[PDB]
């Protein structure tokens, strides 16, 4: 009670003996106060009127609230301030975002300030998603200096705004939950060193696509509802905000997917800020994540907004998913 194990003493005690800048440190608590101040406006949005539409649009295709707007700004403020990163990847910004000289760090970070649009108004699950890549490069910071592969992350995680405001954070030995305590404004340490099971029994996609999935995922769905074994059929949730379909995924087991379909060849989901922080996430708790062809953190991205198809979660369900794909597979 009088010990509180905090997000920052955490990591912390974390990079200890393994020393360091400590700007890693500085620039996770400049991220939870950003996480702060947009679970504040959220869990207040009606009453502060910060639901509609702010009147643009992103890369390929979005309409950006107004809650978008203000977490980018809040992100991007924070993040720059902290002095620990050089390049920074916003869904929000076509380009990356270089961090002016005085204020240089060595790391890059790819995000997603805001994630489930389509929740927002409907009072739903919604969550900021991050990326936090070292810049190996010796030359002058750029763009280029985001498009590395998920494998090379050194942190990834997001903060679901959800019933309560949680903040997960994967790290190379582990996932670790984090709790917002809303009175003293502090990420609380409420479970440790989490691992997905192994096989789950929740299965969660969009069927309303069902008309343009492949063979694979239309094969997997009918074996989800009709399991040849005569076994229970797996339960449906599809929430809708990424960040919360995954962190059930993730507590709770099972299979999360959002494929390429008939028309989207490469799925909807981003790469850079959504798909490998997930992603990373996924694969520190004993879990994985697949394009159904590839693993997610191997592929090298040529576009900071790239999409990407994914299927994560626990490694037998994700598994039954590869080899249904390989079954299909053609010349
Ligand atoms: O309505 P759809 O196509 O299922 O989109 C859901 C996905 O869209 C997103 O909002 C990303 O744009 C994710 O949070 C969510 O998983
Ligand atoms: O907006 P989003 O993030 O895509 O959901
Ligand atoms: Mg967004
Ligand atoms: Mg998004
Ligand atoms: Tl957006
Ligand atoms: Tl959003
Ligand atoms: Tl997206
Ligand atoms: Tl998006």
């Amino acid at each position: 009670d009088t010990n509180i194990v905090t997000l920052t003493r955490f990591v912390m005690e974390e990079g200890r003996k393994a020393r360091g800048t400590g700007e890693m440190t500085q620039l996770l608590n400049s991220l939870c106060t950003a996480v702060k101040a947009i679970s504040t406006a959220v869990r207040k949005a009606g009453i502060a009127h910060l639901y509609g539409i702010a009147g643009s649009t992103n890369v390929t295709g979005d309409q950006v609230k107004k809650l978008d707007v203000l977490s980018n700004d809040l992100v991007i403020n924070v993040l720059k301030s902290s002095f620990a990163t050089c390049v920074l990847v916003s869904e929000e910004d076509k380009n990356a975002i270089i961090v002016e000289p005085e204020k240089r760090g060595k790391y890059v970070v790819c995000f997603d300030p805001l994630d489930g649009s389509s929740n927002i108004d409907c009072l739903v699950s919604i969550g900021t998603i991050f990326g936090i890549y070292r810049k190996n490069s010796t030359d002058e910071p750029s763009e280029k200096d985001a498009l590395q592969p998920g494998r090379n992350l050194v942190a990834a995680g997001y903060a679901l705004y959800g019933s309560a405001t949680m903040l997960v954070l994967a790290m190379v030995n582990g996932v670790n939950c984090f709790m917002l305590d809303p009175a003293i404004g502090e990420f609380i340490l409420v479970d440790r060193d989490v691992k997905i099971k192994k096989k789950g029994s929740i299965y969660s996609i969009n069927e309303g696509y069902a008309k343009e999935f492949d063979p694979a995922i239309t094969e997997y769905i009918q074996r989800k509802k009709f399991p040849p074994d005569n076994s229970a059929p797996y339960g449906a949730r599809y929430v809708g905000s990424m960040v919360a379909d995954v962190h059930r995924t993730l507590v709770y087991g099972g299979i999360f997917m959002y494929p390429a379909n008939k028309k989207s060849p490469k799925g909807k989901l981003r790469l850079l800020y959504e798909c490998n922080p997930m992603a990373y996430v996924m694969e520190k708790a004993g879990g994985l994540a697949t394009t159904g062809k590839e693993a997610v953190l191997d592929i090298v991205p040529t576009d900071i907004h790239q999409r990407a198809p994914i299927i994560l979660g626990s490694p037998e369900d994700v598994t039954e998913l590869l080899e249904i794909y390989q079954k299909h597979a053609a010349k």
